[PDB]
């Protein structure tokens, strides 16, 4: 059964030390990708969120790397090596899209769009520094449900890949307007107008360029 990154319980982002650390599975049937290695940034300490970014990195087990971040700007690895961190990389970070607008959802893990560019800046920063390592994104997938909205021209994806160049990370950002979960293999599912879930429906998603 598929669970939605759309809220419905409290958010609990703080103290990473205390958060879950769940097992990740590799997957063997990930096929290629892109990106050289990524990092998937698990922002709060919720279930359905560690269970999500535990998936994704099994369907990359070999490149990818699981970071827990919480409100102080801690952060702890919990899968992967950063040495594998370079060449084209991705962060995709994992949360509850929360904060209903006409723009759809304003908050990703308790983060407006402003404030998640100012965490990450200071996270890469961090990262490089403790792990020797340049961490730096080509790429963001926005694993959270609905934030950007139903036309895909306003909302929380813009709001945020703007932020991120004021910053000093000069990103795409790849982003979903409906609902999200992942699964079992790290692959993403949407609603449909239906309300049901459904794989590869690029009408539910836009990805954002300069
Ligand atoms: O090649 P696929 O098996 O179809 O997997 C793709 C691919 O991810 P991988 O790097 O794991 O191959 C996409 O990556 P892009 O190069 O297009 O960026 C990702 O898109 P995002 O980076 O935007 O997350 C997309 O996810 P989506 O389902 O949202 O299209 C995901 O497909 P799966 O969901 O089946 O893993
Ligand atoms: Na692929």
């Amino acid at each position: 059964t598929k669970e939605a990154l759309a809220g419905g319980k409290i958010l609990h982002n703080q103290n990473v030390n205390d958060w879950e650390r769940v097992v990740v599975t590799p997957t063997a049937d990930g096929g290629e990708s892109r990106f050289d290695g990524q990092i998937i940034v698990q922002m709060e300490n919720d279930d359905v969120v560690a269970k999500a970014a535990a998936n994704l990195a099994g369907k990359h087990p070999e490149s990818s790397v699981v970071v827990q971040i919480d409100s102080d700007g801690n952060y702890r690895v919990v899968y992967g090596d950063p040495s594998k961190l370079d060449g084209k990389l991705r962060w995709q970070l994992v949360g509850h899209g929360r904060d209903d607008s006409e723009s759809n959802n304003t908050r990703l893990s308790g983060y407006s769009a402003d404030e998640l560019a100012v965490k990450l800046a200071k996270f890469q920063q961090s990262f490089n520094q403790a792990e020797n390592i340049n961490n730096k994104p080509d790429h963001i997938s926005i694993v959270g449900a609905s934030l950007v909205s139903d036309d895909k021209q306003k909302g929380f994806g813009h709001q945020f890949i703007n932020a991120m160049d004021a910053n000093g990370l000069r990103v795409d950002v790849s982003v979903r307007s409906s609902e999200l979960a992942v699964d079992e293999a790290g692959r993403k599912h949407t609603k449909d107008a239906n309300g049901d879930w459904v794989q590869k429906a690029e009408n539910n998603k836009v990805s954002l360029s300069w």
